[PDB]
This record gives C-alpha cells, sequence and structure tokens, in this order.
C-alpha cells in the first residue's frame, strides 16, 4: 500500500547483510529495503521534473547471498514493447532500493531515483 507501511526485515536477518555495505544511512533503511527486495513484485513511478511521473510494473527474483546477481524485469505502463530486463549484483541492486527510501524519506511519495533509470536504459554503456 505505501512505503511507510511496510514491516521491516528482522535484525538477525539484516545486520548479516549490514557490514557488506556502507555502514551510515543506509543502515537506517536497510531492514525497510530489505523487506522490499524480498517482496519481488513492486509497483512503482518514474518522476519527471517539468513532467509527469509514470507508472511502472517491476519484479525480480532473490537470493540470500549478497555476492550473486539478481535478473529484474520491469515494464513501463503496462507495454510489452517498454520491457527492460537489467541484471546486476544484489549488493548494488539493494543500494538502488536504499536511495528510492531517501527519496521516499524526503518527498513522501513512491517515486524511483532518476540513476536507476540511467544503468537501466544503459546511458553508462
Amino acid at each position: 500500500m505505501r512505503i511507510d507501511e511496510l514491516v521491516p526485515a528482522d535484525p538477525r536477518a539484516v545486520s548479516l547483510y549490514t557490514p557488506y555495505y556502507s555502514q551510515a544511512n543506509r543502515r537506517r533503511y536497510l531492514p525497510y529495503a530489505l523487506s522490499l527486495y524480498q517482496g519481488s513484485s513492486i509497483e512503482g513511478s518514474r518522476a519527471v521534473e517539468g513532467g509527469a511521473p509514470i507508472s511502472f510494473v517491476a519484479t525480480w527474483t532473490v537470493t540470500p547471498l549478497p555476492a550473486d546477481m539478481t535478473r529484474c524485469h520491469l515494464q513501463f505502463n503496462n507495454d510489452a514493447e517498454l520491457t527492460y530486463e537489467i541484471l546486476l549484483p544484489n549488493h548494488e541492486f539493494l543500494e538502488y532500493l536504499i536511495d528510492m527510501l531517501m527519496g521516499y524519506q524526503r518527498m513522501q511519495k513512491t517515486d524511483f531515483p532518476g540513476a536507476f533509470y540511467r544503468r537501466l536504459l544503459g546511458y553508462d554503456s
């Protein structure tokens, strides 16, 4: 229903992933983003400055090892011709999900970060 209404993951499981990432403000959103990660399916919106936000559908496969790579599937506007496949490490995928919670915290709206679409489009090659 809403990101602030998501229940956090257990501390025994979350504290195990903590030393594999930057130990700072990312620790705060780690329990909530790990819960979102375990969800494997989420609806999200991309915010465009000077435009209107676009609704996309995202699904992915999860694994317990942080060194494993996850394949995520994204569909924008529920169109089969706007299908995206993105594969990246679990360590890096959670940095995106944690950054999403930082955007959520500041504006109180569900918006995915621009850097996620930069890598989704492959602008960094």
